[PDB]
């Protein structure tokens, strides 16, 4: 069956993993666990079709700048994850993007820019500075919350959507 090969990106404590093991285990990760490198494979039914997600869990650390040529050369669609009370980890997020967009000689790679843990009140990221960064890239803007579960499948369902009409 088609195989949906998605990669999740950001900074160090965005949520990647916790927005992983949501859509994949139906929980929230509420604890410190850093990640290395992570690989999840489960069997869906999307619109209609049984597919294969292999999805990689990226570290966010600034120092496996090797591995990461590596797993974006070989990656078809990115969730691109910040998190909306952490404005640091927003700019962060832009040299991603620019880094997919080196290393895949593309300007059209399926992505999604995705603003998590939305249920925090202290917010320091506002939705239309993230809608406009993801507008230059040409791709969708969705807000989560991996603690809720709001926005999760959405996110990812709309990046294998992204690659499966690319
Ligand atoms: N309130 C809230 N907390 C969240 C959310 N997503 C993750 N967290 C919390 O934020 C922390 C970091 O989450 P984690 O998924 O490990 O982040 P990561 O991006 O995978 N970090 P790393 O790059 O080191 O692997 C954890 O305490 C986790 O419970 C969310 O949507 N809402
Ligand atoms: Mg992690």
């Amino acid at each position: 069956m088609t195989e949906y090969k998605l990669v999740v990106v950001g900074a160090g404590g965005v949520g990647k993993s916790a927005l992983t093991i949501q859509l994949i285990q139906n929980h929230f990760v509420d604890e410190y666990d850093p990640t290395i490198e992570d690989s999840y494979r489960k069997q869906v039914v999307i619109d209609g079709e049984t597919c294969l997600l292999d999805i990689l869990d990226t570290a966010g650390q600034e120092e496996y700048s090797a591995m990461r040529d590596q797993y974006m050369r070989t990656g078809e669609g990115f969730l691109c994850v910040f998190a909306i009370n952490n404005t640091k980890s927003f700019e962060d997020i832009h040299q991603y993007l620019e880094q997919i967009k080196r290393v895949k000689d593309s300007d059209d790679v399926p992505m999604v820019l995705v603003g998590n843990k939305c249920d925090l009140a202290a917010r320091t990221v506002e939705s239309r500075q993230a809608q406009d960064l993801a507008r230059s890239y040409g791709i969708p803007y969705i807000e989560t919350s991996a603690k809720t579960r709001q926005g999760v499948e959405d996110a990812f369902y709309t990046l294998v959507r992204e690659i499966r009409q690319h």
